[PDB]
């Protein structure tokens, strides 16, 4: 089916194009995480993406395991993601993270392991651990020893592909780079819509033979802790708007075919039945040549999340 149409990764592995995103701020109850992820499946996703830091890494492997369960999936159709947190980059951190993570999703093995991020966070059991002064206590890790950890991570076999996560060339390059090294990662997930294209980034990874996946596809959830109220909704778009009426379907819909015409792996995240179901809808229509050069045009190199926090990091990887 076209629904389930996929990317080869530099490891032979294939990877869903479309993925649905799990993340939800903390004042969700958690049963809503197993409650829509099911919904997802449910729907026809079979890329689902988490991470430590979600706190929800036990409620979406209880909803793949209830859809296993009931027959509508095996383990072998899903495509389950999880993500290294910062606070466990030291080497020595990193296979214990991963098999706490499977332990807590009932799995045997993720179908994908990143690093959440490059930067750093001093090791403990704090995922925010913060100084006397309320600011986040950063770490100073050779993210080329993280990698090698992961790597032995996917030689025995906890992990079928590893990549990285809100990496930027620069960084990208120090692991290509590495001597020595067995695994280029199979991926970049970073923030990319309209507004923030990735163009550049996206160029690179090509020329590597990674895929970039894209996060905040739909604009981002606009959590107060990190977005500026005054920052333009993406959804919201005049072009994206008009391009939705041209072709009978939603600014939504357009945002995510948009990234697949352009050969990137989409996520989306809902918490709403009707639009998780339309979502899965991208597979339906196709953008012109020329509604994908307008929608290039939109770039304002606009990162959502923006916070001294981030910027005062060594390893922050924007600029
Ligand atoms: N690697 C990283 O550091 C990183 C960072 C950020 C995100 N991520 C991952 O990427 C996933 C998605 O990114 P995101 O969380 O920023 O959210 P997003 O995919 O950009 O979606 C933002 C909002 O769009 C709404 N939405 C979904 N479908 C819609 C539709 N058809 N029409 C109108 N609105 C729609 C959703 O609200 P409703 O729920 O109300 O539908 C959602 O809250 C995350 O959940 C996470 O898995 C990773
Ligand atoms: C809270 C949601 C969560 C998710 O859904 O993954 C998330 C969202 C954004 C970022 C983030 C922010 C700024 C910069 C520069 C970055 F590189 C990553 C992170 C990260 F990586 F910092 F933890 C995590």
């Amino acid at each position: 089916d076209s629904k389930h149409q996929c990317v080869k990764l530099n490891d032979g592995h294939f990877m869903p194009v479309l993925g649905f995103g799990t993340y939800a701020p903390p004042e969700v109850p958690r049963s809503k995480a197993l409650e829509v992820t099911k919904l997802a499946i449910e729907a026809g996703f079979r890329h689902i993406d988490s991470a430590h830091l979600y706190n929800n890494e036990e409620q979406v492997g209880l909803a793949i395991r209830s859809k296993i369960a009931d027959g509508s999936v095996k383990r072998e159709d899903i495509f389950y993601t999880s993500k290294l947190w910062s606070t466990f980059h030291r080497p020595e951190l990193v296979r214990p993270a991963l098999e706490n993570s499977l332990k807590k999703a009932q799995l045997d093995y993720v179908d994908l392991y990143l690093i959440h991020s490059p930067m750093s966070l001093k090791p403990g059991e704090e995922l925010s651990p913060t100084d006397e002064n309320g600011k986040v206590i950063f770490d100073i890790v050779d993210l080329c020893t993280t990698w090698e950890a992961m790597e032995k991570c996917k030689d025995a076999g906890l992990a079928k592909s590893i990549g990285v996560s809100n990496f930027n060339r620069r960084q990208l390059e120090m692991i290509l780079n590495k001597p020595g090294l067995k695994y280029k990662p199979v991926c970049n997930q970073v923030e990319c819509h309209p507004y923030f294209n990735r163009s550049k980034l996206l160029d690179f990874c090509k020329s590597k033979d990674i895929v970039l996946v894209a996060y905040s596809a739909l604009g981002s959830q606009r959590d107060k802790r990190w977005v500026d109220p005054n920052s333009p909704v993406l959804l919201e778009d005049p072009v994206l708007c008009a391009l939705a009426k041209k072709h009978k379907r939603t600014p939504a819909l357009i945002a995510l075919r948009y990234q697949l015409q352009r050969g990137v792996v989409v996520l989306a995240k809902s918490y709403n039945e009707q639009r998780i179901r339309q979502n899965v809808q991208v597979f339906e229509f196709q953008l012109t040549a020329e509604d994908m050069k307008a929608i290039d045009g939109l770039d304002r190199n606009l990162h959502y999340f923006n916070s001294d926090s981030f910027a005062s990091h060594p390893n922050y990887p924007y600029s």
